[PDB]
């Protein structure tokens, strides 16, 4: 076994955010929820994938705490990923996976 790959961060950038969560999926949309981390936050990164393929990305308010990603396909294996942004940079992902 090889050990895990760390995520490299700026310091004074922000933890994960807390508590995330899928609170409601369709067939072609899934909604995130989850709380700020401590400190000043610019905005999130909300990144998404089909498992295994190339990496989508929308940058929301550092205000938000839920967003809903549309247009997605049906049935399938979805992985997404937030990280907190501010002033130094990106911080640590916090994961989930869903299926539509």
């Amino acid at each position: 076994m090889h050990h895990h790959h760390h995520h490299l961060v700026p310091r004074g950038s922000p933890s994960p955010p807390g508590n995330l969560r899928v609170t409601d999926v369709t067939s072609t949309s899934v909604t995130l929820s989850w709380e700020p981390p401590p400190g000043p936050i610019t905005g999130y990164r909300v990144e998404y994938r089909e498992a295994g393929g190339e990496w989508k990305e929308v940058t929301v308010p550092g205000s938000e705490t839920s967003y809903t990603v549309t247009g997605l396909k049906p049935g399938t294996e979805y992985e997404f990923r937030v990280r907190a942004v501010n002033g130094a940079g990106e911080g640590p992902p916090s994961s989930v996976s869903v299926t539509t």
